[PDB]
């Protein structure tokens, strides 16, 4: 039984943490049909995070050829591999020094207003159909676009481009699927020169035209250091950095919605003060990881072992974070959605001195988790109050993703009762 299958499989596609918590306990240390491994327990899940960068490296060419032999010349994967979660020190961590001088929290933080305005304009868009009792796909209205147009403000591009941009991301990410036609693999081609001239064109507008943006700060001089993101790293940041947001926030927040709506007497934290709605919203990452696995390969750098089985030199170690957030060693009670667990702690870290795992560990740590984390802060508490009687008006329906637990509708209606 492959594990990567079997959590893919329809049987386990909607609650896949009975087949973890087995995981855990029978095959910690599981050796897919690939060769590739994966591990299940928050302490294995733990080590590994920490441990990229001596233990393990990043992926090398002739790994990303392995892992995308459709791709393996293609400009789409020449385009990932230049993306700092496919990079390894010490230029990984000269790439993540530079954008983590701009991209701050300050600058983050300046976002909450515009956080705020674009939720009360959406569900504006939606109140009058919600008061006529009728349903409305949250998902596809609210949660894939509130996480677009905050990179928009942030980036100090139009709303139209940054629709467009994640249009290409869309047909990048079918191209370099394993079964992927030779057409989506041209269709991602054309897109990848696409995402690239408007990039060049994005940089070369706010390097003469500065504004208060991001790209407007990255790309200006700076008076510390005279380091700085050249033009091609800049390009591969940026796209990177869209990636990581992609998906990711938009099934945090519908996770968050669901949680909301599945535990109503949980609701009470998003209407405390800022400790309390930040509560909610760890436990909401712990609960379900809106990513299940992590994408970036882990490659051994010797012979490894875990307990008694072996992990050769140069194979791929893949974790599986969802799994670790449910562990009880790490979270007592771990399938009991308890908002007090993260109450006036660190981000991140557990009252008893354990961290969730949905943003990883280490060097790769999530560059986007106060972005995510910010969002959802502002957002929750504003739909929470427009709509006190928000209900699930049907089912979710899953979106199949390889690694993520995204949906592609999340019906909500008006509690309609005299
Ligand atoms: C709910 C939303 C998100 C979740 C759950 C999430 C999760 C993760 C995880 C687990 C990793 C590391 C994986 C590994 O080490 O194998 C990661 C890396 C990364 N994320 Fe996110 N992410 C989210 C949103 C974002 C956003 C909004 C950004 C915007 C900047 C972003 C940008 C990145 C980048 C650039 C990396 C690579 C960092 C590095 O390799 O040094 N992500 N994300």
């Amino acid at each position: 039984r492959d594990a990567f299958a079997a959590l893919a499989a329809p049987e386990n596609n909607s609650n896949p943490y009975e087949y973890m918590r087995w995981l855990r306990e029978h095959d910690p240390v599981h050796r897919s049909a690939s060769g590739i491994f994966l591990l299940s327990r928050h302490a294995d899940i733990y080590w590994a995070l920490k441990a990229t960068g001596d233990t393990f490296r990043g992926p090398s060419a002739g790994d990303l050829a392995r892992l995308f032999p459709r791709a393996a010349i293609s400009r789409s994967l020449n385009l990932l591999a230049s993306t700092l979660a496919m990079k390894e020190p010490p230029t990984h961590t000269r790439l993540r020094r530079l954008i983590s001088r701009d991209f701050t929290v300050r600058q983050i933080d300046s976002l909450r207003p515009s956080i705020v305005q674009v939720t009360q304009t959406r569900l504006g868009n939606i109140a009058s159909s919600l008061e006529k009792g009728h349903v409305v796909n949250l998902h596809e209205v609210f949660s894939v676009v509130l996480p677009m147009l905050i990179f928009a403000e942030l980036f100090g591009m139009t709303q139209a481009d940054i629709f467009e941009l994640a249009a290409s991301i869309r047909t990048i990410l079918e191209g370099l699927n394993p079964h992927a036609s030779d057409e989506q693999l041209a269709a991602s081609d054309a897109a990848s020169l696409e995402v690239e001239r408007y990039f060049e064109g994005l940089i070369e507008k706010k390097r003469r035209e500065p504004q208060s943006d991001l790209v407007s700060v990255l790309v200006s001089t700076h008076d510390d250091d005279d380091d700085k993101l050249s033009d091609t790293e800049l390009i591969s940041m940026l796209w990177g950095i869209l990636l990581g947001g992609f998906d990711t926030t938009a099934a945090m927040i519908d996770h968050a919605i669901l949680d909301m709506l599945a535990f109503p007497e949980q609701r009470r934290w998003l209407e405390g003060d800022a400790a309390s709605v930040k509560a909610f919203i760890e436990e909401v990452l712990r609960y379900d990881a809106p990513a299940m696995f992590s994408s970036i390969p882990r490659i051994a750098q010797y012979d490894i072992t875990i307990g008694d089985v072996t992990i050769p030199e140069g194979a791929d170690v893949r974790v599986l974070l969802a799994s670790g957030n449910r562990d009880p060693a790490a979270f007592p009670d771990p399938d009991r959605f308890d908002p007090s667990r993260f109450h006036g702690t660190a981000p991140g870290m557990s009252t008893y001195g354990h961290v969730l795992l949905s943003f990883g560990h280490g060097i790769h740590f999530c560059l986007g988790a106060q972005l995510a984390r910010v969002q959802l802060a502002e957002c929750l508490p504003v739909i929470n109050a427009r709509f006190p009687h928000l209900v699930l008006a049907g089912d979710p329906v899953r979106e199949p993703s390889a690694f993520l637990r995204t949906f592609r509708s999340l019906p909500v209606r008006l509690d309609t009762s005299g």
